[PDB]
């Protein structure tokens, strides 16, 4: 008579998304963290000291903010009480924060976890690995470490090569690529203008040296994209190729944060969830065309929580890459018309760490706006990692 | 859903000194063959393994997700999945937790998890270089130095010992004690073999040679109450921790195999250990060393155990003032605590510590035919974490 | 051998702002249009240059030689060598007067001297890169922040001048009252067209376009005695040397034609100056501001002038407060000096400035029909330097 | 009736040649000129207070150390009246600084000046050049300086290219080159065996952590150079070249001082100068062959001081690379037997601001030890320049 806990979602928030150098240039994980956790805090049902623990995805960890988690969770005012971890899986960081959230409650380890993912690309800084020691002789090389992350640590291609792959692998063409990215900025103009992620975005309020500016309208979708812009664009990692930075997810700066608890919590308090958790799955590929991991997820998390792919009413696949999206599109022949409905990374942009977590949020939404159940939102990560959550809007 | 964890192998490399030994190798070089020769012992084969789940604190992003990288680089199946744990000290206890959570619930049969730190390693950074300095001088930023101050007040971790030291009147002297005790019995430990199976020997190619590395390097063989006695001060002007009774800066990695107890039965698998709960409890970060007290009482609740239950201790040794305010808060008896030693004695690669100390704790109690262990440490941030086990 | 020295040319850019119009320009970038204008106006074809001399203070590796790389980015012919020249503060100066010597002995024939420097595009520096900085943190190191710092004591030049106040016991208000003069007097310059013939347009290749470069743009219309009075001081902290009433930091090239008089008279060429002497004073660093004192008096004695002789000095404004220590110790005539502005007002770009005041000199004793100029100026390191001419 | 002074030197000087990262590895350029500076003085007949100036010839300035010859004045104990201007010229700048010096003195704008030149090259620094206004994405360069000192700054490539290309020109052989390159290592060695440096060694204390290093003694000639290991080296610069580690000059530290004045100053002070500057010249070339500089350089002058080459009883041409020395060689049709007698840059180093001074210092005391008059020091210069300096030994 082990008891496995139905895990539940009371809040579901996001700053919005800025572009690389943009409105968040200035601003740290931890800072960029710390509003969304505590708008998060006050729309769940609870207060800060029942929180057991926050959660949190992200790629580019810093160690002047060590322990992202625990540290947002401080600089947010919670109570020394309320401890945190970070987590790194690449890509889908920010799902993996939600999924790890899930099994604590589940378990009975907690009862009440703020889970979620941020990445500030922005302010990312720069790397010496021979300054300890010494360089000696000759030149070296300062590293980007965002450029770092984006290239495969074992197979040293960049994600955008791994996307040439599944250009080849599966015969996709540079128009089918740019439709789908002139559709990703198209769904999000029109998805911001009828204000449909207002209730989910969180402003962020930007000191900067002699003003404070507030930041609260995603800034990556543009107008200008048009299909003549796109295929007017260069090749970006192939010579002859046709990924191109119109096509591809942008660099981007983000946070998104839930509150998961029991529902025997949720029922105690008197709260009515937006949505519970059905499942999760985690799949490993070939790094090399680790864009293609949403295929084998969806799949092995379809058979646990039985559902047919055909009973989901809406998915978010993440756009690292338009190609990208395009292969899994065309694995698991979705429909398009049920997926990424206001667009995706290509429009909206890509914080990595955030984007496993952001993705959640805006699904849990549009269901909700829509007055439809199932939803399924899963992603591709750097290394050859698919990973799939699978959600029932209430 | 709902089994039970058990760990059929649990090993680590030997724990270098900073610039020593393991000076020229990353992180997931260092996990790599623990990785390995942990799968061989723990009954299964690489593609029965679910997940690798690593704790690290300076991760880096040219090994992007530690724990994905180093099964790749070990050579398992693509299908191995794995993900890397940030919970600063205890980040490799952390790693062994959330491996029990997904064996657990049946999200994975078998895990491998642990630990992993290359302090040496690691690199400076540069955080005006992306929008530009503009004018006057600017920091380099040691990587390690920055993890070892609190990211809210920006005080070292041995400020915050100090912190302890005047909250719990911790004597320099007792401090001293402590830290001789910590080298002494390492050495005791290391000379009668204790640690030969558990510790797996790493190969470090150098430019003209191959160095075989097996032997854990901080402990010093020569070190007295006098020498400590002579020490100044670290961390304040009329202070009391040194360098001498603060854990060395250190490189080591360390892994076991878990899975079901259902998995090990039908694969005729005799465990090590199983574990029994696990906790974590958060506190002021200005006195983050006293984080295992309220974890460690908060966790003999859920497993239904006394203190006086438990047979050994594995309280890592942050800093010797640390550990006896940790010590004097649940009075523990000293005899049955650190018994080869902790980290002022052997080390602190801090991702991989947590680990460590599990690994120490049941081949200890396995050695001396114990059952019960707790194994619990602090970490900066202001958080303590606390597993319960009990050896097979 | 033993010939007299005269200059036929006598231009430079426009004097750019920190980060300023020439923010992206490199110090042979800067020099080399300067250089081609000058051999243009100086009556010789650039084959007929034997040296090409420039002081230059914070040189690159990456344009070693600065001035035999400019020459050849200009186009000059292999046979036209050059060498640089460090003095600090007087480096443009003491390029002019090793262009003299040569003439004078019969070394070279031709020779074009000046400065230049690039302060905004100059390079951070790593010192412990090389062999490593192993653990904590470490600076990187702003090269212009650097230059401004005094080797020996380690006090920057601003501290210098607190010194000078503190011995002449220079007002603040007087100090601001120089500052205003400064700007006052630099922009009515600029506004009568009194620099039109001396400055060189620069062309800067921007990502979509291209800037034409013309106009000095330090002076600021704006400056004002109540806006001066209210800035803290940068040095001190009871101090009154301000950001305000302290040279900037700039970016600028100025050039000279030298040649013999003999040579000038061959070519039949109306040189715009000669030079009479020129002399060097060794001061204590710490107040080298003083430095002009010394080297004018040394100077006057050896071409047998009276200080009331000269028509006008230009003596640069590295800090009002220098300047004022100078003005009190020679009991200067103001109205005879500085008199379109100096340092504060038009900017400090260090190995230019020796260079680009006797530029200015000569063109103002021309424009006023007057005949004998001192230039001289104080240099970090303790010098003084003072050049001599007459206008013909 | 204006006067030209006669220019005499009475003291030569220098510190042994460190090999980079070697003895002075922690030693910087005005340490390193500081007790050499002291020691020529001490014997050059005068007191601090009667220099008038110090120049010295340095190519890799430091703005930590600004105006190196006004600073390692200072840092000498020298008075304030002394001061001083750093020049650079390249490989040329430390004989540059001499013939400023004597400049000066035949003018009588200075009656004493203290010349030379000085190089730490081992403990030169990196540098960043996009680190003040930002390198904002991807990966920069971390610049070491002495690397881009050796590089032509107009045309981009590396010195030893421009001795390939005089290999090219000549017709010169690895058998050539080794064979120099073996001479200067033997050569040096059997004259430190044979003590003829002894007395124009100034040594070197290095105060280290734990301990002080007295250093005395050249370092870079080494007895483990054979015909044998020569001709195993792989070439440096060109695939099927012929230039290599072994018969180029080394990368080096080192400083070299001369005391000047007017003869009058010295019939004055009663004082036997070593020597008297008969004359110099400078000439200018093709950068892409900066190496053959020495020729016309040394042409030139040899006409103003109405020399034959022959009447030359001793020449130091500098061996920046044992195939540029051949160059010159053979274009001037040299009698070896009478050029660089003790070895030169490929045995003893080259710290290139401190060469022009060293080999000056070299060939002064060679000539007194061998009872001979006329001296010839010459080298080439990066970025296409020759100089050449005119000397007899008193
Ligand atoms: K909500
Ligand atoms: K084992
Ligand atoms: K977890
Ligand atoms: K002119
Ligand atoms: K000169
Ligand atoms: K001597």
């Amino acid at each position: 008579s082990n008891a496995m806990h139905n895990v539940v979602i009371t809040a579901a928030v996001r700053s919005p998304i800025g572009t690389f150098g943009g409105a968040l240039k200035n601003v740290t994980p931890v800072e960029l963290a710390v509003p969304v956790l505590q708008e998060a805090v006050k729309r769940g049902g609870v207060e800060p000291h029942e929180v057991d623990e926050v959660i949190l995805g992200h790629c580019i960890q810093r160690t002047d903010e060590a322990n992202t988690a625990r540290t947002a969770a401080l600089a947010a005012g919670f109570p020394d009480t309320v401890t945190g971890y970070t987590i790194q899986r690449q890509c889908s960081s920010g799902m993996q924060a939600i999924m790890s959230a899930a099994m604590q409650i589940q378990l009975g380890v907690s009862e009440v976890v703020v889970a979620g993912g941020v990445e500030a690309m922005s302010s990312s800084p720069y790397a010496l690995k021979q300054h300890r020691w010494g360089q000696r002789l000759q030149h070296g090389e300062i590293r980007d470490t965002v450029w770092e992350v984006l290239e495969d640590p074992i197979h040293h291609i960049m994600m955008g090569e791994t996307a040439e792959n599944l250009v080849e692998q599966y015969e996709i063409t540079r128009e089918e690529q740019d439709e789908v990215a002139l559709r990703s900025h198209t769904l999000a103009l029109k998805a911001i203008e009828s204000g449909y992620f207002d209730d989910q975005i969180v402003p962020i309020t930007i000191k900067e040296r002699r003003k404070e500016v507030v930041f609260s309208k995603d800034e990556h979708p543009r107008a200008d994209i048009t299909a003549e812009k796109l295929a007017g664009l260069k090749p970006a990692f192939r010579k002859d190729g046709s990924v191109t930075a119109g096509n591809a997810s942008g660099l981007n700066d983000g946070s998104a944060v839930l509150v998961l608890m029991s529902e025997e919590k949720a029922k105690e308090k008197g709260l009515q969830p937006l949505a519970r958790i059905v499942g999760y799955s985690v799949a490993g590929v070939d790094p090399k065309i680790m864009g293609i991991g949403p295929a084998p997820a969806i799949r092995k998390g379809l058979e646990k929580v039985d559902w047919s792919l055909e009973d989901a009413d809406l998915l978010e696949i993440n756009e690292a890459f338009a190609a990208q999206y395009l292969a899994v599109e065309k694995e698991l022949d979705l429909d398009r018309e049920k997926v990424n409905v206001n667009g995706s990374g290509v429009g909206l942009g890509h914080p990595i760490g955030c984007t496993g977590a952001r993705i959640t949020v805006s699904l849990i939404h549009e269901l909700k706006r829509r007055g439809l159940e199932k939803g399924i939102a899963s992603l591709c990560v750097g290394g050859g990692i698919g990973v799939a959550l699978f959600i029932e809007a209430l």
